[PDB]
């Protein structure tokens, strides 16, 4: 399944990516990581059309809350 | 099938001050904090959208206060 | 159903100076520490709102001379 | 036994996109990520020091697209880990 | 018994801290405590005279090697 | 009664390759890595003071290739540890 990447500088804009991507499209909230310095990444599974609609509406609405640092949708995972 | 509110402070006391005007301002609920590091503390409730709009307008106004406020959100119909 | 003090530093050495100088300066116990990363650390101490007022009163006299009070606070009547 | 190939990155985000990217490059095997904080993250592939060069070449191009990529190496004989 | 602190920027500059004031007087390391931001504290036991002697040298020896952000002996502390 | 070797770096990939060089460059034995955030990451090393000292000199030469190394140290009677 693809995967959809959203990260955020803070915690709100990020479950607000999150709520937006599982909101736009058929994909499903695996969870969230964190890696400090206040990058918190969003992550969503589907197929690639569904995940491509779910980032590219996550992105939007996280933006009117703060910081977006990168998105990304990798349609064939090799790992993870 | 409840609302959801989240204020973001930089530090941690601004956080506690938010999520107790939060509390004494409506009836929502403490979910816990979000630490993200950086900084970054998230206070989260829990109840019906117009408590929580309530609380987080409060505790915005009672955080300022005491420090920085980075961002809030009310999301009324939560996905995750 | 007590009171609730709070002071927090940048860094771990003002703090343990601001915790001990309020637990020597009026009958309130301390909790513990809160560290949300960055550097800032939150002494918490817990009495009768006249105490915890003195408490951090000088908790923030003392932790100034050795360093940085980045915000501190009395909640009389905590909710959580 | 193997070679070590580690790609850092400022983000969680541009490292999944290289630790992806070096493991569909070449015969590669991901050995997982490392956290230091401060935003720096470190995907950590293992493989022969032939496929290892070519997976940490590829891993950097696919993450400078996306962000920083702040340091990489090929180790071709590790002494520990 | 008097408690010495040490908290500097790295954790090589402490390590050679904690070193130093364990070499200069009859002070026992209790351990070290990290609160993000590359800030880490060496805390020594002792009595109020030999910790005086330990942070002196501490400080003195942690400078050659980095940042020294705060120092502290605290003669008779009230918790830990 | 061994002597300690110390490099510190600003992440994790220049401190891995501190950590190689230390190891190859004298009979000093990785004790393994401290991390106290912000990026800095510091590898240890257990020996003789000689082959602590010849570890740590190559191993800060090969880490500055690669990045920041903020400090460095050999401490030849560890009182602690």
């Amino acid at each position: 399944e693809a995967l959809g990447l959203i990260e955020t500088k803070g915690l709100v804009a990020c479950i607000e990516a999150a709520d937006a991507m599982c909101a736009a499209a058929n994909v499903e909230l695996i969870g969230y990581g964190n890696v400090g310095s206040g990058l918190v990444t969003a992550m969503v599974k589907g197929d690639v059309g569904a995940v491509n609609a779910a980032v590219d509406s996550g992105v939007e609405a996280a933006r009117r809350i703060g910081e977006v640092v990168t998105s990304r949708v990798i349609a064939r995972p090799h790992n993870d």
